[PDB]
DNA sequence: GCATGATCATGC
DNA sequence: GCATGATCATGC
């Protein structure tokens, strides 16, 4: 069921290529909810049961032993994204340590299997398709724009500017809430370094970061 | 129209 | 609350 090298998770995504959710499911005898309203990270569970990845909360890498990350990403009849993509949690406390290269985020995005899928909400869940594997590494520009924006974003939270930290910041990646809703409550850093309650908030890729890695997939 | 800010399920 | 998986939907 896990596949043992690159070219067997390569060939079991090719394989699922263009499969409906609803087949998947029912092969799988995984029941389809209606919709996705209460059911959002349905779609990436339905691909790690496909694929033979590590379910539940295992800590950041669904093929360690093949070091590959797995990541869905709905598109829309063009093949634009849908939405944006969700990286991981970014400690608003004792981050004082890390460097790029060291940093969750630059190893959950080393190696990434990208599973594009059709996320057009007046699709019925069901009938949606599920895309061609895009197997991905970042560029030399691509590592220096995620770098860049992560040093940005880091030396905010470093330095309790928490409150000025708007998803406007950032090129290709960004801070934005994650959790239960507006009033989770996390461990921060004070305007004046005492540690505080504050919103939860996680790294998340624009959209525009994405397509690029669509297209440069099309230009081949 | 769509990005920002909000929100939903689950296991421990 | 955190870490897994994300999409929703209101404000502009
Ligand atoms: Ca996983
Ligand atoms: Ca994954």
């Amino acid at each position: 069921m896990i596949p043992q090298t690159l070219e067997q998770l390569l060939s079991q995504a090719q394989s699922i290529a263009g499969l409906t959710f609803g087949e998947l499911a029912d092969e799988l005898h995984i029941p389809v909810p209606i919709d996705l309203k209460r059911d959002k990270g349905w779609v990436g569970m339905l691909l790690e049961r496909a694929l033979g990845a590590t379910a539940g909360s295992k800590a950041e890498q669904d093929f360690s032993h093949l070091g590959v990350e797995l990541k869905t990403l709905p598109i829309n009849a063009e093949g634009y994204p849908l939405e944006t993509t969700f990286v991981s949690l970014a400690p608003l406390v004792q981050n004082s340590g890390v460097k790029w290269e060291n940093s969750h985020v630059r190893h959950k995005l080393s190696c990434v299997l990208w599973m594009p899928i059709e996320g057009s909400r007046h699709i019925p869940l069901r009938e949606r398709h599920i895309g061609a594997p895009i197997f991905w590494k970042p560029t030399a520009e691509q590592e220096r724009q995620l770098k860049q924006d992560w040093e940005e974003l880091m030396d905010l939270i470093v330095l309790g500017k928490l409150d000025q930290i708007t998803a406007r910041i950032g090129e290709v990646m960004q801070l934005r809430p994650k959790g239960a809703n507006s009033r989770a409550v996390t461990k921060g850093i004070g305007k004046n370094g005492e540690i505080i309650d504050t919103l939860p908030l996680g790294f998340y890729l624009r959209k525009e970061f994405t397509a690029q890695i669509l297209n440069a997939f099309l230009e081949t």
